[PDB]
């Protein structure tokens, strides 16, 4: 249908098995089962293409591949160059987050469609404080006001392309995909997600993934 | 010598054994071994007093007890009423953080002594963003600028007492001990600590504690 997924996956921690399946395939299959998703552009080294290639005939999406870049936004840009010319949303996901819920992907897809840009997030749990160059607390930031960003980050393609034109033209710096949209003064909605949508990096995260998958 | 510790410890997660020792005793012993610490005022239900009471003769501090309160700042206030009348610093610690390093306690003690108030913190790892009442990103907060707060929080007693007088007189709200000091417009130094100084709440944290203790 209308959404193009850019799956970022470029032994690497995202191919470490979780219940004997590479971590990257969990989110991959989650997107493939959703009626809204037309295609998945996978961003990975050609070494690991086989891992996704095996299931092309089963899954109900058109599959594509793109070459990774030196940095995270370079990979997204490479991914972006492959999508259907009529895709209505780009859904950018980090494969190191295997536990993303179908329900939460649906939510951020809807919010992305309504607002133009949206990202899954959860309230920042820890007491965070603003600190200046002299290591002094500037103020305690309001606890309602702070949110941890996860993925997917969902952005209209025209918006993302226009955003990439600005970044390149003025050598601008980027954290995440929605930071690109922030430069445009176009709104970014934070869709409330789940604390379970963790990023798996350490062995303690890997064990955590299993305990949630139970 | 000059520091009074207020240990907050009021089956509760802080008495769950870590390598067969209740989590609360780890930090307790760490403070007891430091020449700067004169006394430890433990804040716990009288049920659990025995857990600390057993080691009174071994440890080189004067031990004290205080009754917990309905909220976290009520317990700190109860703890505060017991300290030596000549203590130069109050070192407030959450017993659910057993892995605090001697070296990091030394650092925050020094910074507390120099500034009047100090707290151990580490750079906030996740991409945090400011979000308004309409769930829209206000701005992406600078990555140098955000820090997670741990404990100890170290405060001069006169400062803390004066801070408690303000909070009570104007029914003011509090997150942490240093937020009390922030109301006073007195500076709070953030002493750079260690990511290992985690708070143990879940079984995955408990497993994490063990893996660091190795
Ligand atoms: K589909
Ligand atoms: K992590
Ligand atoms: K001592
Ligand atoms: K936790």
């Amino acid at each position: 249908k209308s959404v193009s997924v850019i799956l970022l996956a470029g032994m690497p921690k995202q191919y470490i098995p979780l219940l004997g399946q590479p971590i990257a395939l969990y989110s991959f299959f989650t997107f493939s089962r959703m009626p809204e998703v037309k295609e998945i552009v996978v961003v990975c080294d050609p070494f690991f293409r086989d891992i996704f290639e095996e299931y092309e005939e089963s899954i109900d999406v058109d599959l594509s591949f793109a070459i990774p870049g030196k940095e995270r936004q370079d990979s997204v840009y490479s991914g972006l160059q492959e999508i259907d010319v009529n895709s209505e949303l780009v859904c950018i996901h980090d494969s190191a987050r295997p536990l993303v819920n179908t329900e939460d992907v649906e939510k951020v897809l809807k919010d992305g469609s309504a607002v133009g840009a949206a990202v899954l997030g959860v309230p920042a749990k820890a007491t965070i404080k603003e600190v200046n160059s002299d290591s002094l607390v500037v103020k305690t930031l309001d606890r309602k006001t702070l949110w941890e960003m996860q993925t997917p980050q969902v952005i209209k393609p025209e918006l993302l392309k226009k955003g990439f034109e600005l970044v390149k033209s003025e050598g601008l710096a980027v954290t995440d995909d929605v930071s690109i949209v922030e430069y445009l003064k176009h709104p970014v909605y934070v869709s409330q997600g789940s604390y379970t949508n963790i990023k798996v990096t350490t062995p303690d995260d890997l064990l955590l993934a299993e305990r949630i998958l139970s």
